[PDB]
DNA sequence: TGCATCCGTGAGTCGAGGGTAATAAGTTCTCCGAACAAAAAAATTCCAGTCCCGAAGGACTGGAAGGCTCAATCGATCAAATC
């Protein structure tokens, strides 16, 4: 099996258990690889970060789960990768130049 | 015209048990023919013997293709704090 098939399955791996408390080290058990072999191969194809990749969409899916539902932000930290809200809001201001609170108020 | 003659008829099945018996010659003499014999094929059963893409199979050569340790240094995790 060539390597361009695996990252097609690696992105067919991730988007189904984002509401789960998921990490990179369980991907390496499911893909059988080591913990380090995931992060070299993503740069030949995407030229982005795969360590922050599973952390990017826990903003992007909390950009619709907070947006559609009436969920408050202090349960997003304990499940979607963090421990407190003071770090979750900072990753948003580097990505899309916004704060989480005034992200919904903009119709 | 009888009178005298004769042909052609008569319920249906189960059965229950099988078929007799009379007297009747001899001689030689001789071709028509049998099955056993006893060969003479011809037909099969047997037995090794050369050919040929495959025949269980090993190896080879060849490009491809592979797993996970570290370490300067990035970025962000953690956790007191703080508007």
């Amino acid at each position: 099996m060539s390597h361009q098939k695996i990252i097609q399955d690696l992105i067919a791996w991730i988007d189904e258990h984002i509401d789960q408390p998921l990490n990179i080290d369980v991907v390496a058990k499911k893909s059988g690889y080591s913990k380090w072999y995931l992060q070299r191969m993503f740069r030949t194809v995407t030229h982005q970060t795969l360590g922050d990749y599973i952390r990017q969409r826990r903003l992007l899916l909390a950009a619709v789960e907070l947006r559609t539902t009436e969920r408050p932000i202090f349960d997003i930290a304990m499940d979607l990768g963090y421990v407190s809200q003071q770090t979750f809001s900072r990753v948003f201001r580097r990505q899309f130049d916004r704060t989480p609170s005034d992200y919904r108020h903009r119709l």
